[PDB]
């Protein structure tokens, strides 16, 4: 009747080491980076849209709006300096998906985060769908130029409080995050159309599944595909206030969805431990953290 022998983390681990679990898709959000020191810029405890009074924005979201940025880029870049992370050290959760890659299990990681930590942890561009873009690369905004700049160039401009301009054409250079007024990357839709024909397990980590169209990804899985949520709070259930592919963890009809409630790092650690990967994961994290700490 069902691919999981029980609706628990133990059931997921046994399935993961069975011949049927070949291809894993990860869907990740801000909750996998809060333990790296990166705030969830959508939680209120952060208060992003505060102290923006001096910029005289026609509305708070203008600082992330493409049309405003191209006319007045100085507020966005002042904010980017104010909130620039002190370090880019990926979490146990990020290195868990590097292990998935190493073991040939990672089909794709779809991320809502812009903080580059998936790449630092060793996921390659082919492994990634950065649904909201990334700060890792930046581009000249002129359509006839589009010169690409790395984060180290963009960092120097941001901290020196020099508005970044293209060396070839002197247009603005923008970090590759999807501003309001921009479309999600086409790669998001083309990869979704192919990847979800092939997926054996959906690993949903550190996302409340409230932002669309990212949240709708869970409904693209085949009906048999198990879905494991590792998150501080249960998420993804159908919303009774809207009257369908949502998460069913707890009903007598539940058959494939599992919720592990806690910190993402601790959940990934628990899953790795069940899989026999705990020493591999600790060795990788300790080595990569030491290398980053020594930069
Ligand atoms: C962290 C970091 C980092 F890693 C590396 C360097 C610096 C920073 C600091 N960092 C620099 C960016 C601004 C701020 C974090 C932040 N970015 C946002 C944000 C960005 C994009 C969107 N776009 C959408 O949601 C969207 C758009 C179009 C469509 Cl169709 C659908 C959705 C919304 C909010 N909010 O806060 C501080
Ligand atoms: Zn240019």
């Amino acid at each position: 009747e069902r691919l999981l022998d029980e609706l628990t983390l133990e059931g997921v681990a046994r399935y993961m080491q069975s011949e049927r679990c070949r291809r894993v898709i990860c869907l990740v959000g801000a909750g996998i980076s809060t333990s790296a020191g990166i705030p969830d810029f959508r939680s209120p405890s952060t208060g992003l849209y505060d102290n923006l009074e001096k910029y005289h924005l026609p509305y708070p979201e203008a600082i992330f709006e493409i049309s405003y940025f191209k006319k007045h880029p100085e507020p966005f870049f002042a904010l980017a300096k104010e909130l620039y992370p002190g370090q880019f050290k990926p979490t146990i959760c990020h290195y868990f998906m590097r292990l998935l890659k190493d073991k040939g299990l990672l089909l794709r990681c779809y991320t809502q985060n812009i903080d580059t930590l998936e790449r630092i942890a060793g996921l390659e561009q082919e492994d990634l769908v950065e649904a909201h873009g990334t700060f890792y690369t930046s581009h000249c905004v002129s359509a006839s130029c589009r010169h690409e700049y790395p984060l180290s160039w963009m960092k120097e401009k941001i901290f020196s409080e020099v508005t970044p301009k293209c060396e070839d054409c002197q247009s603005l250079v923008k970090p590759d995050i999807v501003f309001f007024g921009e479309s999600l990357p086409a790669r998001f839709f083309s990869c979704m159309q192919s990847d979800f024909l092939k997926v054996d397990l959906l690993l949903v980590m550190g996302t409340s599944l409230q932002v669309q169209p990212f949240a709708s990804l869970i409904s693209k899985a085949p009906l048999s595909t198990p879905r494991l949520l590792i998150n501080k709070e249960k998420a993804g259930q159908s919303d009774p206030f809207l009257g369908g592919g949502g998460m069913d963890f707890d009903s007598k009809k539940a058959y494939r969805d599992v919720a592990w409630l806690g910190e993402c790092d601790q959940g990934c650690l628990a899953l790795a431990e069940l899989l026999g990967w705990k020493k591999e994961l600790e060795d990788l994290v300790r080595r990569e953290h030491a290398s980053i700490d020594a930069q």
